[PDB]
């Protein structure tokens, strides 16, 4: 269990690691080869889409995902859990926040080896008014926003 | 091997790294009463030179900052000595929060935490936050330097007036 | 076993970062290892003199935290390499900013039953559109800071092939 614990957040790290560094493919392939990414409501499906969007994503993007937090629970061959994410951008104004939010995830072991089934990423909203983009708010940063809002258009289906 | 005393302090460890992470994941999702539940019940949160101490005021606190706050907790670099059903350590707190101009940091400090293992299970005697200030002028409170951020933390501070104790040093 | 020595590593890099937060320079350079050295910004600190006093350098101008996560390490034996995420926030007389975003790329070794760094190469992250610019002076708060590490790096450093 422990064991499986500590898989699961090198899955963690390696979702981070590839799309920071470019590697659409090894992105891709932290998914099971039918597995979504959700965002902004947008599913993205399927390793081929996947990968297209780690492309997309690399084209206006350079900055870290931070993948913390992690609480999973385990059975067997599934896991579910949770993790904080935030996301830094560099920007010619320096280094910004382009995200914060949490991953809700369905992982499987198939064959041995951990990957995500689905992960919905919801980002956090203003307390105030959760209508908001607060993602757009910074000039630098919407920019970026609209272009990975438009590959998961592009790529993905809303629900 | 196998599993060796130390390699039962790192299960330990993991464990406590779960502690963390429910800590954070709890009071992100306004969960006041599984934010007190980190805790023991008569554990306490320091910050600022104030103490809020058991379970109900604890929940309390969490349920004002549910009203002022939506943001990240990130708590990393976690760092924890183990003697048996008692831990002390350490770890790297940073805190977003999001505003109309976008997502800010909130905080970043240090957590310093006392945990005690009961019925199984790990939960916070303790924890006290110092945030990181201002080397040049250490008087002037950092977080209160932009202003959607300073009304965030001139509630939050309110409530920590309401609920706690102001420490003894 | 490899996943016990991945926790080992996990409490270095924890170290490392928890050392230079609260200005305990000795501290610091005790997590590399005698002669090892730590890169960043195309200049190279070696041995645990010159880190010691990069560290103390650091401690004069810098309050904030270094954050390490998404860590992934390649442990053969008694070396392992590996990256890691950063992320340095610091205190300014605007609030919080991001001082530095990049990746960790190490080289470490067990000896006398406990993991050091051999080797840290801090990477920041690049602007997609220009990659000569630095980014970490870009906000004039942050740039401030990020001079005089610089002065201290070209003091006890040496410049990168």
């Amino acid at each position: 269990q422990w064991i499986e614990i500590l898989r699961i957040q090198a899955l963690c790290a390696r979702y981070c690691l590839t799309i920071n560094t470019q590697d659409g493919e090894g992105w891709a392939g932290c998914f099971t080869e039918d597995g979504a990414f959700e965002f902004d409501g947008w599913v993205i499906r399927g390793r081929p889409a996947l990968r297209e969007y780690a492309d997309a994503h690399a084209r206006v993007v350079r900055g870290r995902h931070l993948t913390t937090d992690l609480l999973y629970e385990v059975d067997g061959d599934v896991a579910t859990g949770r993790s904080a994410s935030v996301v830094t951008l560099a920007t010619a104004a320096g280094y910004k926040i382009l995200g914060s939010g949490e991953y809700q995830d369905r992982l499987i072991k198939q064959d041995g080896q951990w990957r995500i089934a689905y992960r919905r990423l919801r980002n956090d909203r203003l307390v105030s008014d959760p209508s908001v983009a607060v993602n757009v708010a910074d000039a630098d940063v919407a920019a970026v926003v609209g272009h990975l809002l438009a590959a998961a258009r592009r790529l993905g289906t809303q629900m």
